């Protein structure tokens, strides 16, 4: 695969955009889990599948009898990693453009975390979109938060829904989401 365009897809709560809590996520939201799932093992045409793409970190916390994630190409990034092929779902590597070059047949690439990877990944011109569902809460220095977005979305632009529901397909898209005390949207971004 030779310059692929990069989605990052990730969940985060605003106005910080606080994405996670000593190794963990600050949240259980089960339809965004949902959404993540649907999002990145969909294809638009027949025999692909997509790559997720994600730090050692990440990965490790996955818990082992559900990694890789299923139907889908996983790949882990590690400076510790030279490229190895482990099997047909998982690939090792030490950076994106590297870990792609003997893909074939992966229609779309996510980047899915964690902190680190989304923090330099957001500075590739590779990544053409982020997938950020924005997560509300009344009261949001309240929720234990360590770990955050360093997005520089001024050089965003948030797309209308339509644009969303054409990259999702037939993905059911619900809005202001609600689980506990945390309000939910999917929004879609490309560069200017
Ligand atoms: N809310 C959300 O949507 C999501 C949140 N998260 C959260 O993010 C947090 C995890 O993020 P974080 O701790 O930053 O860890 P990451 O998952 O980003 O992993 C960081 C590791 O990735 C490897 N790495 C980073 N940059 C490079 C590079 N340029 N080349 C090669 N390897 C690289 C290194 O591995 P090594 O040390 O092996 O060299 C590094 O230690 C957790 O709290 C998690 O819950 C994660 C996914 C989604
Ligand atoms: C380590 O963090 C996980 C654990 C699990 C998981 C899977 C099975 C059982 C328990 C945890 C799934 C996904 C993840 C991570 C990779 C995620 C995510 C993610 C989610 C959930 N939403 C959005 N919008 N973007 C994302 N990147």
């Amino acid at each position: 695969m030779l310059k692929p365009n990069v989605a990052i897809i990730v969940a985060a709560l605003k106005p910080a955009l606080g994405i996670g809590y000593k190794g963990k996520m600050p949240w259980r939201l089960r339809k965004e889990i949902r959404y993540f799932k649907d999002v990145t093992t969909r294809t638009t045409k027949p025999n692909t599948r997509n790559a997720v793409i994600m730090g050692r970190k990440t990965w490790e916390s996955i818990p082992q009898k559900f990694r890789p994630l299923p139907d889908r190409l996983n790949i882990i990034l590690s400076r510790s990693y030279e490229n190895e092929i482990i099997d047909d779902n998982i690939i090792h590597a030490s950076s994106i453009e590297s870990s792609l070059n003997l893909v074939s047949d992966v229609e779309r690439v996510f980047i899915i975390g964690g902190a680190e990877i989304y923090n330099e990944l957001i500075n590739n011109s590779l990544v053409s979109h982020l997938l950020i569902t924005e997560i509300e809460h009344p009261s949001p220095e309240s929720i234990e938060m360590d770990t955050f977005l360093k997005f520089p979305l001024e050089s965003w632009t948030k797309q209308p829904k339509s644009e969303l529901q054409k990259f999702v397909g037939d993905t059911v898209l619900e809005d202001d989401i609600k689980e506990g005390d945390f309000t939910y949207n999917y929004t879609l971004w490309t560069r200017k």
